[PDB]
């Protein structure tokens, strides 16, 4: 019995504010607006990504800065955002569909990997009446290899060596291409993230329900 | 003389609520949140899609469930949503740009078809003061074949047999690739949907004007 | 010390109205809703694009109409929009991530170029209390060639002649593919637009700061 469509004017405005917060990932992180990014989160927020695994908000900002300085090139396309709001507990879940789009190079050939997903922001209204995210985790739905230059036969033969069936199969279906490409860059890959095929899908939805009820959770699996 | 930018605070809030409703297609349908999806619609709403043709909201939910259980894999990326509002008649048109992105397989090779379009939601404010969509139909703008794995020469030769010029030309320009791929799955294809090239473009815009004036319409062509 | 998340109800509503304004580019321009498009702008607004260079809002509308009549086919996918608001000066910056997606043909082979970017709208609240954009310019981040039909070896060999390394290198990294394709259509290309690699990145952020302080600017570089 959450608020998510229509509702009172105050409910609408709360859902607008939570929706903006989520979109800050796409707008602020891609642009390295790190103070604006940090404002989305509680001081003790925890984040998970494929390439970082579990992090605090502050540790995630530091390691992201480090990666960008080394040439990591990740962008997000926001693809539809709505909010489930519980006005009684001052809790909300922001559901922000995105494509993660990361630019890579192998043997001189540029390419993207594009991964469609849901970013899930576990939000609360704090002592100042401000919405903030305490937890962030992602459901990874599907991904693909994306040519950047004209995909001539010779360049695609080289890239096919990296995206072998054996390499893709090491990772959960939903982020296999992204994981292969990030691991080739040297990142550790968190293989215990939710998809739309594995069992962590259900652990995620259970944590979302408990959050909305006002309970404490812990996504450290 | 619709309300669509600026306006009074109540107009802004109405346009926010209608915009959220439209986005429910991308957020709720992709995630099989069927109760949240149904809440977007009047009880007697009618829907059209390429693969379903004309449906009621309830029949569409049932056949979508059936297709997902059989492995149909359709997602949406929301690409820009605004609202035309007539406060005098309590009517609105939600205009939600999207990409329909459906995952397919042919002779063991995965691929997507991505179709850019406008989703048009014909909305009214009901007896409870809630916005709901009574009619939904789409303008199909352009589409493309999307490789998923590295597009090596041999895999693309097999797929080229399915996307022959003769097969594409059976369908309205704007959704030809999507129609070929869905028909190969066994779906009937509705060939009488609006594009940006055919004459139904104008029938659509006429129905939108009459809806905003408070009149009854019927999209059953 | 801008307003961009949370804030007062009036601040939220101002940011909602500015966000809608920006999205009008994607919704209205693609659909040739030219009166709705013009409403986004002050009467004396100035616009820059890769294919038009500097224009007034009225001159841009005329030349866009001309190009569409000749078959130019540009669409936008909106990819995340937020607003920086200064309530003291009645000034705002709308930051709208997009993909510019333009459909082309070379030697009988269709293709898209997709360019990820930030659209920046320099907005003010006018005498009627309405938000309007006085300046519009873009940060071009990355781009790619996009096959439309199945990318068989023979069709990609022809297209590779157009997207030679020497041709791409004529343009700023961030919009090189888009520039090559638009120049092949006969458009002049503005090579002095901001990217995430060139020095105009900093001139842009400086103009945004001065705008928010209530000062006059001039993007005519
Ligand atoms: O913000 N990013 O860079 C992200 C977020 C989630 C991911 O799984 C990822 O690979 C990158
Ligand atoms: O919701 N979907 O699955 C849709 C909606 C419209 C379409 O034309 C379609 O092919 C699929
Ligand atoms: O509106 N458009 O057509 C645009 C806007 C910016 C661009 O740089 C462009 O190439 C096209
Ligand atoms: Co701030
Ligand atoms: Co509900
Ligand atoms: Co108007
Ligand atoms: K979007």
């Amino acid at each position: 019995l959450y608020s998510h469509l229509n509702g009172t004017n105050e409910e609408v405005l709360d859902r607008m504010k939570v929706a903006e917060l989520c979109k800050g990932w796409s707008v602020y992180r891609d642009a390295s607006e790190w103070a604006n990014f940090k404002e989305m989160f509680t001081p003790d927020a925890n984040i998970w990504t494929t390439w970082s695994g579990a992090q605090t908000i502050d540790s995630f900002i530091q390691i992201s800065k480090d990666g960008k300085d080394k040439g990591a090139f990740i962008m997000h396309r926001e693809c539809g955002t709505l909010v489930d709001l519980n006005p009684k507990t001052q809790r909300a879940i922001g559901k922000m569909k995105t494509t993660i789009t990361q630019r890579f190079e192998y043997e001189g050939v540029p390419f993207d990997i594009d991964c469609d997903n849901y970013f899930i922001f576990f939000c609360l209204k704090d002592s100042n009446g401000d919405w903030k995210a305490r937890w962030y985790k992602v459901f990874y739905v599907k991904d693909k290899f994306v040519p950047v230059g004209v995909p001539t036969a010779e360049n695609m033969e080289k890239l096919a060596k990296l995206f072998s069936k054996e390499n893709l199969e090491q990772y959960p279906w939903g982020y296999q291409y992204l994981a292969v490409a990030q691991a080739n860059l040297g990142y550790p890959i968190d293989k215990k993230l939710p998809t739309w095929k594995n069992e962590l899908y259900h652990t995620m939805y259970d944590a979302m329900k408990e959050w909305m009820e006002g309970k404490e959770i812990d996504l450290h699996w």
